[PDB]
């Protein structure tokens, strides 16, 4: 089988929170005002597909969040995000591969070049076959072509495809081109999945 | 009862590991290279005591491990480390305070002007009475008189007073005082030592 994962609130606990609170820390801007500013919009998804600078991207945010900061500033509180890697599925992953299942990962993110980002933790390196990135690709979930591009350099067909997102218009993207799509709703969803599969 | 609370692997989980992760990404030096050359000596108690500015400090760790980093990407980094509430521990000290206990953070911290640190965060403002930070008092456990500060400041006796650290010397430093002090060996430690005072009542 192939196995793709998604990366955050999958294979890690991501929380921009803790960004919000960094620029509230340096900006002095109340954090309820960034909580009701911060939205996903074209700008994100631009990013995401690697058709902005990470300077144009900041721009973007900033301008939307009334954020007084350089560049440096931005991606100095960026780099806070909260990341707790979740043990049980980095497991999962591995032994998924020494069963000779093959295991990816597909993520769109919103590293910049000066953060240091989950999809480069060496844990996370270390527990895939592969890692695809929107930004790498021009290409972002739930667009059908990200999928089909896995499928394709991976080699196999959606029948015989598997993917755990805990986003449902991911899930949907996915369900589109026949691949099974599994709603990751919390830590239990790949653990009770796995179960049987590893047995 | 005063209750002393350290912040480090007590209040949240801290992994310094996430930052020379970040600076390992950032200058490719290979991470088994930081591990071995970053260590917790002079420049770090200095540091910690207010005595040495940021950029002293920074300075002072990238001559150790040969860091080719400005102020800002160290801090960048350093902004990196890992932080995860205990969300038991938090819980604890609030209903510690509605029950009319005085409850504070001690803490030996080498927060910069730049990074948000954990003292800062609103959940742990909002747990403690008062915050208590080696920067700002020119001191830092195990020195006596970080213990003997927060006795003083609070109207507190030694008898009086619970303190928890995961940090042995910490904890030595307020036995020498005859502080009641809890080793945190792991996160059960704080919530078993308030089960056991919860089932002394009748
Ligand atoms: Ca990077
Ligand atoms: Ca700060
Ligand atoms: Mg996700
Ligand atoms: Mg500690």
């Amino acid at each position: 089988m192939l196995y793709i994962f998604d990366l955050g609130n999958v294979i890690v606990d991501i929380d921009f929170n803790r960004v919000l609170g960094a620029w509230s820390d340096l900006t002095r801007i109340p954090l309820a005002s960034l909580k009701k500013s911060f939205h996903m919009g074209e700008a994100f998804h631009q990013h995401e597909r690697g058709e902005i600078s990470d300077e144009a991207f900041a721009e973007a945010l900033c301008h939307e969040m009334a954020l007084p900061l350089s560049y440096e500033q931005f991606s100095h509180g960026w780099q806070a995000v909260f990341v707790a890697l979740r043990p049980e599925v980095i497991a999962i992953m591995h032994k998924l591969r020494e069963q000779g299942h093959r295991v990816v990962v597909l993520s769109n993110t919103n590293r910049l070049h000066t953060t240091f980002w989950p999809e480069e933790y060496p844990e996370i390196r270390d527990a895939a076959d592969h890692i695809y990135l929107s930004q790498d690709l021009g290409m972002r979930k739930p667009e059908a072509r990200i999928y089909q591009h896995v499928l394709q350099a991976e080699g196999f067909s959606p029948s015989d495809t598997v993917f755990f997102d805990d986003n449902a218009d991911n899930i949907e993207g996915a369900n589109q081109l026949g691949i099974t799509s599994i709603l990751v709703k919390d830590k239990t969803t790949i653990p009770d999945y796995f179960a049987k599969v590893l047995c």
